[PDB]
């Protein structure tokens, strides 16, 4: 019988470009980050902080990256899909690991999320800004 | 010179069950959920992930099922059991694996709680739906 | 521009016919075990407690699982790879979830590892004999 | 159909009278223990700490109650039952919360294990001599 | 190089928990009740079955929130007021419970100990505490 | 090539000196206290804790000085550095040892933060007093 | 009812004299170390980490002062107190923040541990040296 | 009050993971390598598809034992020799590793960072993980 699936999934090398273009970004706005990536389980491919950079954002970075690899969508998202829905937006944030500001946005192809990446250390816009960097040096 | 009590206990066929049915109806519903079904303890009896769920959602159904069987009550109704009670509504989400949005459900036989199911990775409605699947192909 | 590869993975329906027929061959023999199944990446498919196992089995058939994913060869031959070297001796046995007794199964297929079953709760003989009943209903 | 199964449990009144009398035990020996008693999942039913006993036993008194309800046998008998198996000897030593030495008891009902006491503080021979004193006087 | 300290005695934090389970029994309620010296350390913790899985350790908490802080857990939001800060902070703390239960164990204007309810309402764990307090005595 | 940097840290002495200098202002305030200064990286440099301080105290100290070395600036800022943002509001408070009441202050040699320490026990204003004493000393 | 009893506690003062006096016989020593003292419940009451010292000694430190402290006796006897018991000699050394090298003492008043010292960092001689200094001062 | 230290820069740790990772390609092996600086801290973590599950904390721990210490994990036991109180302590210290694959970042006599990889045998490890330093340089 049948047991197995063909699944895609984010190669390391593909992340190592994406944190060299992120911490790049990171230098031009002269911010210091911390730049995670991840693949479709939510494993590490590469994780890069920049000396100098907060150090809370370490575990920032990649829960973010785990986030958005998880359910697919930026975390700069989730108080809208939250909405109006106390029991969710009581429980959600709750959530080890789980990100609700903006910094981590999934790697999608073909519509499809094969990994994540995630960045902390400035605003949510300057992280947002440092990932999308990454996202375009992926390709 | 008692020393012992006899309990109703949930078993693992039924939970066996359970779990094939929550999962048929995820896939009728086109969604890819996980559910955990555990004892009266809160023991795992089977904890099922459907490829491409949330990853996060693994320990959420886990903890919906052990919310559900360790209070005997849907985690839906939370919000309204806690009411206006301030100290309630800041304390009792705080607790580790205590879920306050829907989707487990206690598993009731004569009006006793004897065990737990949980489902996470649709909306709180789909969840629901596939929880009492599991319920209904228990009995 | 590749960013991207095609990785085979174990689906869930193929693990739940594995832990129907590791859980069936536990009950012919006489015995109650815990059986998990992981995927590629080491994470939940289906995970069973038959009632009445021992209660530290849980976690040991979890770990094997993840073992015999992890590394693509069964747990029980871990002594023999690590043969007479010290170092590795006592390094790895102490890695956390790394089992080194015998009941972990990687899940091959056409010569790659695609995930793994762990069962625990009976000899290491008879541990072995449920994850291979289980590995047999799967294909 | 059928989904549940009775089940014995041990009662907190029992384990109640059980530190009552392992602790006065432990007064009549000169020496100051910790002793827990826990149900058939290994949950807690009482702990008992006397003022003075060692700091590190608070843990090995309740990991002792678990391991000997957990598998339903002595914990001072697990190396005879390892024996000359170098897997067994170096993996289940290193399980959380699976004590080796003796001092834990299970609590056999009809020759069915339906809970486990655990005594730290003293010599093995002084920690099984209090944790019979409180099973003699469960009953 | 050493100070003299009062600390509750295990055979008083035994009385307790009969005391509170007997309560708890005449409510026909089902209770965990932990005591806890004044360094927050177990001195009993008992387990009635049939009682919620999650308030084995909000028992536990909530001795420990009060012995180490000399005031009952339910006067905590009393306590922050219109301090939004406080209000977020300590509530996150590990171990920390805002709602009634836990009550310090008071000799001699000092906290020597804990006692924390939790299965019941606010009110029922609180008079399963205060019964366990009276034992004491 | 390049493959260092020069960094400034702070040395364990001034920490002793520091911590010695908040539990002599705690003292003075009648008040019991722990204090935590930690480096450059996090990592401990002296933690005191007070006979009978409050127990919570003892981890509070520690993510207020922890706090204050890894972002830089005073604990006591965060909720206005926050605004009106509700994905911060409700995403920082939540982050392990991140603590957003007063009490924690960074460490600052010539724009440069070296460290923090991080006092806890006593209201918001005797904890920043306490640490502004260990900073001041 | 009784429902009190007194106990000995180490007090800050003392644990800070010790970490002094331990530092500086590290600093004679040419090492560099972790200093940690706790008080008789486990507890910290100082903990002292030197620039330069080994990452891991710190937890070391810590587990030496609390294990010397559970248990009133030198953690460097612990492998005569187990002999040929290979139960124990498993099982002990397997525990939570128990330590059986040598570095950790108890701090003993009056035939009655009341507290724990624990140093890491340099050879179990310089450990102890700098240990015993601190519990000397 | 301050000290001046030497750092590993995130720059020369990525220049050390592209190379270690190039020579495990030309090994046929997959593996993973961490880069710490003096701390302990991440610089960068590089995990190729397809090594094993374990490894990924293995070269963690590797990177974070030679950058604590200062020397080749694979040297441990080695360092330990025939005292028996330290082979059976120091291995079981949390992210302690002592077999081979992670080296100190060594300049100019002085412990500036760590290099661990894991995923091929000690000995493929090591020549990855020297790949990896001459790289920096």
């Amino acid at each position: 019988m049948i047991i197995s699936t063909l699944e895609t999934n984010l190669i390391w090398q593909a992340a190592l470009r994406a944190v060299q273009a992120a911490s790049d970004h990171a230098s031009a706005l002269g911010i210091r980050i911390h730049v995670a990536v991840v693949d479709r389980a939510g494993l590490n491919l590469v994780f890069l902080s920049m000396n100098g950079a907060f150090l809370h954002s370490a575990d920032i970075a990649r829960d973010k990256a785990y986030t958005a690899a998880g359910f697919g969508f930026p975390t700069g998202q989730w108080l809208q899909v939250l909405g109006d829905n106390e029991r969710l937006r009581i429980g959600i944030p709750a959530r080890e690991r789980l990100v609700v500001f903006g910094g981590g946005l999934p790697v999608l192809l073909d519509r499809q999320c094969i990994g994540g990446i995630g960045v902390s250390g400035g605003s949510e816009e300057q992280d947002e800004a440092c990932a999308e960097a990454g996202l375009r040096a992926m390709l």
